[PDB]
């Protein structure tokens, strides 16, 4: 665990309790304590019609922490049976999709405001402000958010359904990893408005969506028109591969001379980039491993420290015990030349794991009295501890 | 935090730290506490050409655990095999395949005996073994976890071909297996033994015959025969079409069948005939790779207990004071006895006390001095406070 990973984790678990007192934010009928999660003082009704606003806030019952998304002034019965349509999203189980639990409508707000829940995903940000603060992005990084988004097309139009909302503002962002954000929600949204497209037309705009994304990241242009669909898609050959190009290119057109674009077709033209990707997340989860295995030797650390300081200063003045004794003056009583203590975590560390791996190498241990001192290897030191542990379950 | 998750954490852990102390095996110039890893009491020469034998051994330098390939009977007549050969394979890191650090002669088997160091991983078991059990005789495999397979060997695949090298050795036991991920454990091996044979064929024959052994692997697991023959390379060929999918099928043949009459076999190749098979691949490893980031963050607080425990054993026994407490609270959490006298050991009692200490609860509990005369009541969170302040003061010297 170095140290800026471990400082992450940290500071994800520190996202998921953190709290807002003072905010005069409602409480639900099964939800509490909510934190605003909006990192902009703007908010625009482009993106659903409606206003929208992020909350994470606490499982009354199970006391776990979700994200919900708020559709601000939209009219609708609780009792409908259209909100529960995200009972078809949660069947789908997709690493590139945000699972969706239920949905409800609530006056809480001061409003008429429907309100959706989903896994809350600590220290997210939005796509679109993590690659455009208020200068180009590697191609490798762009093939990992092409491979990710057709991932969850995928599971998506195989389920009968779409993505309806597809946009850079509607993507999470964590450590390279994206997730679609919105989803089922304008499946609510567009149940009943006029002029409703078909689910096969609908899967049809993914695709188109799916382009305009990625292009706008690799000609880094926020806001992207129809005028230069053919003006930015050339102003990529230099500085990216025609590979890159051509997916785009083919999921932008309107590929309907004899078939409709399905996800079956996008997979060949990906290829190679979908190995590429891949190894890359499988070292990943192999770092994370040795993490794992890190922490869990901490556990076995902090269990010998268990019997040491049971032993200590507890027949544990003097003896066999006497080493023991000794043993942990060495590893924490450590002082400089001055008389000044010299601490130093790395030195703990290290002395513990040499320990646990009853190591053969040795040591020199002074007693109080700097006239006697004991040669003696972690191995001996290790038997001690384990032998005069024993002796008290006697008793 | 499943219950089969931590325990095959802790299985891996033990398996690294694992010895055998009647062992007769000698410890070699840079290396020492060889384990045995064979699983079987016999040794045959089809894989290498020799004798071949698997250790566990602890580095002198770095005291890590790393995993030795012994090729029995090899006299080196060549150092160019060994230097020809390792430079390159160095270089090649890949999550499908077993680095491999470096190659040596050494005697203190009692013969000549060839060295490979490759990474250690824990629990694995050849991919054989795995889909036949050593210990029974001849119940299909999951049409997922084979797609697994091609995913993660054509990946394999795809590093060692664009390294204008060969796999070479690409058979079921020379492929280890850990939950569901294969990688290939025996790379660099034969480049070193063939060398300088006299039949030596070309490195794009060479590569071509990977795509057929590719084929040949997973298709024996398909039609569960341990051995495959070349007699039913079409006959088990059309025993996976009713139980596997028709792709599953093309894959298969396109890869043992000599595909050569417009164009010759590349990995280029492969990766659209598996597509979508990809894209299923990648999800299960990210979901996977989301389980662990949880169970991380929840096991953190070992990391956070332990330096709990060095600040607690830097402070105690060091006599009178604001860490009078501390002592205190080290009798009351270790030191428990009863009225009777004997010890209290309890290893959950440990865990739970320091738990709260980190989370600064505010549970509180009672310390009584030697001196019954006092007895202070305090919570965790006033001890935690206690604690960090006596150990930053101990930072201003
Ligand atoms: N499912 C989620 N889990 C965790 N965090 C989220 C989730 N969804 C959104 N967020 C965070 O909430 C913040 C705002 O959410 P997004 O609303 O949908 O973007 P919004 O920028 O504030 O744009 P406006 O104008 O509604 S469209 C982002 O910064 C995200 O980091
Ligand atoms: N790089 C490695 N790291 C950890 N374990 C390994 C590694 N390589 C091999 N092993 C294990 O070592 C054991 C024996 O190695 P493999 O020898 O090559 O099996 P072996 O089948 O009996 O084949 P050989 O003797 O030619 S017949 C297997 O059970 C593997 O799981
Ligand atoms: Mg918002
Ligand atoms: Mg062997």
């Amino acid at each position: 665990i170095p140290k800026d990973r471990r400082e992450n984790l940290q500071k994800k678990l520190f996202h998921m309790q953190q709290l807002l007192p003072n905010s005069g934010l409602p409480n639900l009928d099964r939800w509490h304590s909510l934190f605003p999660l909006d990192t902009k003082a703007t908010r625009n009704s482009t993106c659903f019609g409606y206003p929208s606003w992020m909350y994470k806030a606490q499982n009354n019952k199970n006391g776990r922490h979700f994200a919900l998304r708020r559709i601000e002034g939209y009219r609708l019965t609780n009792e409908k049976a259209i909100l529960n349509v995200t009972k078809e999203w949660k069947k789908i189980i997709n690493a590139n999709i945000v699972t969706v639990h239920e949905a409800f409508t609530t006056e809480f707000f001061g409003d008429s405001s429907l309100i959706f829940v989903y896994d809350f995903h600590p220290l997210s940000e939005t796509l679109y402000d993590h690659h455009f603060p208020p200068n180009k992005i590697p191609e490798n990084l762009l093939w990992s958010y092409v491979c990710q988004i057709a991932n969850a097309l995928l599971a998506i139009h195989n389920a009968k359904l779409a993505a309806r909302c597809l946009e850079l503002s509607k993507i999470i962002w964590e450590n390279n990893r994206i997730r679609l954000a919105a989803c089922s929600i304008l499946d609510v949204l567009h149940h009943d408005s006029p002029n409703r497209k078909t689910i096969e037309e609908l899967q049809q705009e993914d695709f188109v969506k799916f382009g305009r994304i990625i292009l706008a990241l690799a000609t880094n242009t926020p806001t992207l028109n129809f005028n230069n669909i053919d003006a930015a898609l050339a102003t990529i050959v230099p500085r990216y591969s025609t590979q890159l190009r051509g997916v785009l290119e083919w999921l932008i057109k309107p590929s309907a001379p004899g078939e409709t674009k399905t996800v079956e077709t996008l997979m060949p033209m990906i290829g190679a980039r979908f190995a590429n990707f891949a190894n890359f997340v499988m070292q990943e989860s192999d770092e994370k491993e040795f993490h794992l295995m890190r922490e869990l030797e901490n556990g076995r650390i902090a269990r010998l420290m268990f019997k040491l300081s049971v032993v200590n200063e507890r027949w544990s003045e003097t003896g066999e015990r006497l080493l023991l004794k000794l043993f942990r003056d060495y590893v924490f009583h450590q002082v400089d030349a001055d008389g000044k203590a010299r601490l130093d975590t790395n030195h703990y560390l290290n002395c513990l794991s040499k320990l646990d791996a009853s190591s053969e190498e040795q040591i020199l241990l002074t007693s109080r009295d700097n006239a006697t001192v004991f040669v003696v290897s972690y191995r001996s030191i290790r038997q001690m501890l384990d032998r005069a542990y024993g002796e008290l379950g006697k008793e």
